[PDB]
């Protein structure tokens, strides 16, 4: 019926619609009735003016009276700010708006400028007005990427300049998405991303190694989604937790380790493909250069969830070598509104174990750094040292290469040149400056037993009198047994120092 005008409060959702495609027209009003009076003309005069020509806060248009008494014919063009909810950014769309004029025994439904003054249709005065806005088509389209985009819209409703009858504040979101562009972003690799876990010996056989990947996660969204499934998984499908390397030159050995992610604040423990489900109310962002995965372009930064992968091993005796292994993560960002696909990205993981080779009694118990050969005043000869061995390595497929660093010798300790010759063999073998060699395979390994421990080998350490027939001079004796132990092309050693004693006491 009648209809006095005053201030309106409205709001319009848009969307959601995909950066995908071009956008269609948007209808914001379609013939919004703001004034009418059957019995009198007070409303034949309605227009709509911005609070500004050109500033663009709450949209700019013609914000005064139209110069004459000829009505403007067309469309009024309204150039409105939009803001990102998260990141802030701002962009100008267009709106067109316009009103037509109701008249009580006539029709003229003319499209006017929304400044426009009044015109007689068939000699009779206006007895109302309607107003219309729009988006045009295409006009998403100059959106920079997607988020929560916000506008709000502001004309004041009025006859002329000194007559106000109160405000149209109109309040537009558009909810703008990019689905092609989500996407696992690794600052550091724009394809092949590879990480190293920089394994390191710190003794008895442990390896530990530790490393990570830089990463953001982008919903195409401006990070508006409301939770994340992120999702790691190690392509050594054994159902379990855990997450494993393979040996390159054997898939029967595995190298253990684990995962860590920071988040954006939040610290979380992946295990092997469970899923974590994460709210992002909490998370902090980070601006990021992110291009587009195919289209449409992403010319300008955009707001992600950074991340670090850390990457941690702790292992006990693995086989020398390299090792290799495969990380599938799976990111699905959270949009209630309509199936949000998955995306993904891979890192290859690698990880060296060095070489190692030691000498060790057959018990597992460590050499003596001290023997002492006891002496029979009865036979003039020393009992010589004898102890079974075994050779502890992670590469058992390579030779054994023994020497003495040394001619080694027992001198007198208070006479540098009485001397007795120091005899040393290993393995039924007698050793001294010139390396001897054993085979991987005559030295008894066990495939079935425990991995690189050698088949028990005989150390035996003698000394004799210098000359044949004679009795060694009495006094104190020492000397050093350097035995010297390498693995072959494999270029790392084990060194042994025995510090050999002996006393021969006066024939009184
Ligand atoms: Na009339």
């Amino acid at each position: 019926a009648d209809k006095n005008p005053g201030s309106e409060n409205m709001t319009n959702t848009i969307g959601p619609h995909d950066r995908g495609g071009s956008s269609p027209i948007y209808n914001i009003l379609n013939s919004y009735l703001t004034a009418y009076n059957g019995s009198h003309h007070l409303y034949d005069r309605m227009s709509f003016l911005c609070l500004s020509s050109q500033n663009t806060l709450n949209g700019a248009c013609p914000s005064s009276d139209a110069p004459g008494t000829a009505t403007i014919d067309g469309e009024t063009n309204i150039t409105l700010q939009f803001t990102e909810k998260r990141s802030l950014i701002k962009r100008e769309l267009q709106i067109k708006g316009y009103k037509q004029f109701l008249f009580k025994n006539a029709n003229c439904p003319s499209k006017l400028a929304l400044n426009s003054s009044h015109f007689q249709c068939n000699r009779e005065q206006a007895s109302g007005a309607t107003l219309s806005l729009y988006i045009p088509a295409g006009e998403l389209n100059k959106l920079p990427f997607g988020g929560v985009w916000n506008a709000v819209l502001k004309l004041n409703v009025k006859r002329r300049y000194d007559t106000t009858y109160g405000t149209y504040t109109i309040n537009i979101t558009v909810n703008l998405t990019d689905k092609g562009n989500i996407q696992i972003w690794l600052p550091q690799f724009k394809s092949n991303a590879r990480v190293d876990l920089n394994l390191r010996p710190t003794g008895g056989g442990t390896y530990i190694g530790r490393n990570s990947v830089d990463m953001c996660f982008y919903d195409g969204y401006s990070t508006n989604s409301s939770s994340l499934e992120i999702r790691f998984q190690d392509d050594n499908s054994k159902s379990d937790g855990k997450f494993y390397l393979k040996k390159i030159n054997d898939d029967s050995k595995e190298l253990v380790y684990t995962l860590s992610l920071l988040l954006a604040g939040k610290n979380l423990t992946p295990t092997n493909g469970q899923a974590l489900n994460i709210n992002t109310a909490s998370l902090e962002t980070n601006w990021n250069r992110i291009t587009a995965v195919t289209m449409p372009e992403i010319s300008v930064p955009v707001l992600c969830w950074p991340g670090r992968l850390q990457l941690d091993a702790k292992v006990k005796n693995p086989e020398a070598g390299q090792y290799m292994g495969n990380i599938k993560i799976t990111f699905t960002p959270s949009s209630q509104t309509l199936d949000n696909k998955q995306v993904e990205k891979n890192i290859t993981v690698t990880a060296s174990v060095d070489p190692v080779i030691d000498l060790l009694q057959a018990d597992g118990n460590a050499l003596p750094s001290a023997v002492k050969l006891a002496y029979s005043p009865a036979s003039k000869t020393f009992e010589s040292y004898r102890v079974m061995t075994q050779v502890h390595t992670n590469d058992a497929t390579k030779k054994v290469i023994v020497k003495l660093a040394d001619t080694p010798q027992l001198t007198d300790v208070l006479n540098s040149t009485v001397q007795m010759p120091i005899s040393v063999s290993w393995g039924g073998q007698v050793l001294s400056t010139t390396a001897k060699e054993f085979e991987a395979a005559a030295l008894g390994y066990s495939a079935s037993g425990v991995n690189g421990v050698s088949s028990s080998q005989e150390l035996v350490i003698s000394a004799a009198p210098s000359t044949a027939g004679t009795a060694p001079t009495a006094g104190n004796y020492s000397g050093v047994v350097s035995l010297v132990m390498t693995l072959g092309s494999d270029n790392k050693q084990v060194e042994k120092n025995i510090t050999v004693t002996a006393s021969v006491d006066p024939v009184i």
